[PDB]
């Protein structure tokens, strides 16, 4: 019998080494238990900010549940730059990671599902449509599934504009150089239709100081047959208050007992 | 022959694991090289924001020196809650960072270099000075020495009152509970005094648009007998813009060339 562990997994995909956590419960040699394999936002890292994947990770390991966090490619401590990214890249390797996941020792293949936080949301519900029998269920955190409207209609990312990128040749990310890839990119991604696809238990938590417009949150919704809508009133997008970060990890941990352990 | 590698690392301190990444250069079987220990910020992870610290640990292991960077005790994956935090414990993390990191297997002991970002700046300058024997150069980046004085003079972190810690049990840091210990424990705490102590090769780089005031750096260059200031035009706190990221990355990897590469 060995107690919970952390420990450090990489796995290569197209040619990147991307570099994760995992929290392995307490439990006896092989066993292998349920899991959540969670997704970071953009230009985020796998502790997504201020510890809030971290005590996920940690609240679910203590709960007989395995969470598993990579560095998506161009993030964190994964290779790749960002002014090569594209969310395209994030969709396959979220795919990918599943196989990566679910191949490992003390992974449960059939009790797994995927948490997001932000634009690592969006590309949950996308790999969960196309890798729906996959999963059995699916957690997403303040989906920043407006991102194609903003960056397409409004010409801004995340409030910034988008329209010197010819000019300057990057977009400027706090200190990262985002790539006209990037860009070119966008018009490949469809969010709703592919979403539609996952019919399996379905939550979404939104809170009321999220910049992220709810509509989008209600536009999950209308397409998913078994979707809960939790409404945090004064979350915020990275549940960034001690009030609300309990209520987030709580309202988690509740849903994956759920569908994870009942 | 072994191309260079990322690995990661823990060591135990005061019974808490702290976590860490160590990039390796190309190099021969059991091969040491010069290594740079990287400090993140208070209530940052070893990343540093928006992969600063990534990108200078990469920058030196192409370069032929290793780096190392850990999560401080209550930071980042390191054991450890963040309502228990006191500066005096990273001070002592430091310190025994030092040690574990000087006795790992690829580390040449007598090339070793010390690099902060903000709080972690003041804290590698005291450790620094505290054992100043121990370290061939020091790079203080956006120096958060005004701390202390933010905290207990102006009663603000970051802005924020911290005049109801007593009444209400603890701070609330973007999500975090910051403990009441954390701020017992400033009244323990000298910079300046013990930053002075180091005499070996300083280098302090200061972006105009931080909200740290200016003239703290001025200050620790004021007790360096062989500091260098670098005032980098609209730089600010984090090296948050394409160009400033470029200047930080390029000046430090100069001052670990020359500090340990070519002396
Ligand atoms: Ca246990
Ligand atoms: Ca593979
Ligand atoms: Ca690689
Ligand atoms: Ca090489
Ligand atoms: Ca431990």
């Amino acid at each position: 019998y060995f107690q919970s562990m952390i420990k450090f997994v990489t796995t290569e995909i197209n040619g990147l080494t991307l570099r994760g956590t995992a929290h392995v419960p307490d439990g006896e040699p092989g066993q292998q238990f349920p899991t959540v394999l969670m997704f970071h936002g953009f230009g985020a890292v796998r502790d997504e900010g201020f510890r809030l994947f971290i005590q996920m990770s940690n609240r679910l390991m203590e709960n007989g549940i395995a969470a598993v966090r990579f560095d998506f490619g161009c993030h964190g401590e994964s290779d790749g730059e960002f002014e090569d990214f594209t969310f395209s890249q994030e969709l396959n390797e979220g795919s990918a990671l599943i196989d990566a996941v679910k191949s490992m020792s003390f992974v449960d293949s059939t009790k797994f599902s995927l948490l997001g936080e932000a634009l690592g949301s969006v590309a949950a519900s996308i790999v969960a449509g196309k890798r729906s029998t996959e999963l059995t269920s699916l957690c997403m955190w303040s989906p920043a599934a407006s991102f194609l409207d903003e960056i397409l209609n409004d010409h801004t990312l995340q409030g910034k504009t988008v329209d010197n990128v010819e000019k300057d040749g990057y977009f400027d990310f706090y200190g990262l150089k985002l790539g006209k890839a990037f860009f070119d990119d966008l018009k490949n991604i469809n969010i709703f239709d592919n979403a539609k696809k996952y019919q399996g238990p379905v939550k979404i938590v939104y809170g009321t100081n999220d910049f992220i417009p709810e509509k989008y949150s209600h536009k999950y919704m209308d397409g998913y047959e078994n979707g809960e809508l939790v409404i945090v009133q004064d979350g915020d997008h990275g549940w960034q208050s001690v009030p609300s970060r309990k209520r987030i990890l709580d309202e988690t941990m509740k849903f994956f007992r759920k569908t994870l352990l009942e």
